[PDB]
């Protein structure tokens, strides 16, 4: 079988912005005078950025002759992501992760003749649970047709390297995919609106405010490891507690360089104006208003359950085939701190969570539960709550207590909602929660 | 240069009819070509430069 | 906007080429600076800047002569020095010793 | 200056007589029965001969490679003129010969 093309130019998919001949023969004293001595320019200009497809040349001095390839060389790389130093061990049986989390209490005020017919009274623990699972089942495929390839050398070190390259490529592929994974959980999980906003690029005053950016990231790390702990800044709304050795702030190349030109070269100690966390530099976000993400160490839950690689000879066809099978998990943890900081416009709140979210309730019970609004401004909006249950007698105040008919066997959905719009153009927030009725 | 190829999704059914299937790997090439050939040219005259 | 132009435009110029140095040396490799789209790497020893003399002749009285701690402000791969382009608005060009 | 030449065929100065591999695809029989059997006669048939004028050829299995050459062989030859034992010796001077 032969391959052929005909009809191939030098300029295939170049777009010019302007012709560079045309430009220095009827230059004027302009810049391109100083190309005007040489002589060969156009030969030079012609084909000097590369030949995309090539085609037989005859010699010169004697046009039955061919032109010859002098030179051939093979590149290679090697990449790595820079994120491995977040994963976890291996996992290398079974399939689902549980991770529990047992929160505070309140103080009752003291009493005795309320005591005296409550002695035996019990207070159900504040615990919550979340659940993790295998998510990531790939392979990558690629074939080897040596005895076909052969034709394409003339030198066996030529052949040896490039057939190493084409094995180099797979695992080149497995770290590329690994670091698109682990940044795509950090999208999803802004894309989800599960982070905490801070906004760091309105100031709070006009006299040369450059530094806002640094302050906020200072104060954020610094009341993110206060001793009594805070419940602002998980998702799960459970008061917790970081450490500063153990805070991990991912930042873009170009938030880099403004803080190291603009506070660093003309800071004095500059010990007190740098950051934080333990700072590691990435490409950017998908997300348009993620500029910087602070998470903590355990925020990451990710797992690898396979790895490994067979190969398959055709004889028939004269080829191999490699497959190499990668399994692995990807998932974050709720319950650790996370905050994202936008320089952009944000909905005035992100979300809204229900301290109980699972419940079980008998036909003559009640339930409590509490709502928490994030909210990016620091205007206050008021809850609503209902219930999707169906059955006449089960209601909820507007503090959020249920009660539940004496007659009913269904699955309750209880709903928080907070509307952010305008009036005829409504926008809603919600937070849910799922009772069960026992009998 | 030998580029990076794309991953599949793991699917034990669809394994058994294509065990022996082919994929191609990605590589580019390019070319690159003599262009410049020129001289310099200088004359002297010692019999009449004395 | 203008390598000199004004201090500001100088320092964000600075800003700029330091932010797409950094992008170009990164272990996990892009394929946004190079014409065959391909993914590859760079290495900081292996970037070459090219700048004119007004460039460096600006930038090393008005925000190196007046900075403390002034290698923070400074260029980062290696620098050579010509006089110019002959391009409307180029003024300069970072590239790899392959190149 | 790049001397190049386009749409160049195998068949250039060929005057086929009676199209082989017609003849073996409708050989019933006759004189052409053995290449029947044959697998690759088309492949043989249409570049058999040579080739004159040379292309660049992407080879099958990677269509960006390009397929080389391995061998290259220079022809020589010498003649001389049989006739040469009738030549007589050399004139160093003068023009003309005189026979009487």
């Amino acid at each position: 079988m032969r391959i052929t093309f005909n009809d191939v130019k030098t300029s295939l998919g170049i777009t010019e912005s302007y012709d560079i001949v045309n430009a220095i023969r009827n230059s004027q004293g302009d810049n391109f005078k100083s190309y005007v001595p040489l002589a060969t320019a156009n030969n030079v200009a012609e084909v000097g950025a590369g030949i995309l497809i090539n085609q037989t040349v005859q010699n010169d001095f004697i046009t039955s002759l061919v032109d010859r390839i002098g030179l051939v060389v093979i590149r290679q790389v090697s990449l790595n992501n820079p994120l491995k130093k977040f994963k976890k061990g291996q996992i290398p049986l079974g399939r689902t992760i549980e991770e529990i989390y047992t929160d505070i209490t309140k103080e009752k005020q003291y009493d005795a003749e309320e005591a005296e017919q409550k002695v035996f009274e019990r207070e159900m623990p504040n615990v919550k649970t979340l659940f993790h699972e295998r998510n990531r089942q790939g392979f990558y495929h690629q074939t080897i047709q040596d005895d076909s390839l052969k034709t394409a050398f003339v030198s066996w070190g030529n052949f040896e390297s490039f057939v190493s390259s084409i094995i180099n490529a797979i695992y080149n592929s497995a770290e590329v995919d690994e670091y698109e994974y682990m940044k795509l959980l950090v999208d999803n999980y802004y894309s989800k609106g599960l982070f905490t906003t801070v906004k760091i690029d309105e100031p709070t005053s006009s006299t040369g405010a450059l530094t806002e950016f640094v302050k906020k990231m200072r104060a954020t790390a610094r009341k993110l490891t206060l001793p009594q702990g805070s419940r602002d800044w998980n998702s799960m709304a459970v008061r917790t507690r970081s450490y500063m050795e153990d805070l991990h702030l991912i930042i873009d190349a170009d938030l880099e360089a403004e803080l190291d030109v603009d506070v660093l070269a003309k800071a004095f100690n500059m010990n007190r104006t740098d950051f934080l966390g333990n700072v590691t530099v990435i490409d950017g976000f998908a997300s348009t208003g993620l500029e910087a993400v602070l998470v903590d160490k355990d925020w990451f839950m990710v797992y690898d359950n396979l790895h490994k690689m067979e190969t398959v000879r055709n004889p028939r066809g004269l080829y191999w085939n490699y497959y190499y099978h990668v399994w692995q998990t990807l998932s974050v943890s709720r319950f650790a701190n996370a905050v994202a900081f936008v320089s952009g416009d944000v909905p005035a709140v992100t979300q809204v969570i229900v301290s109980p979210n699972i419940a079980a309730v008998k036909q003559g019970g009640q339930q409590q539960f509490t709502a928490y609004v994030r909210a990016t401004n620091a205007k206050d909006h008021k809850v609503v709550w209902s219930v999707e249950g169906g059955s006449t007698g089960t209601a909820i105040t507007g503090d959020g207590l249920l009660s539940v008919s004496g007659n009913e066997d269904n699955q309750l959905t209880v709903k928080a909602t907070v509307d952010i719009g305008t009036e005829d153009k409504p926008k809603l927030v919600v937070g849910e929660a799922v009772v069960s009725i026992r009998p």
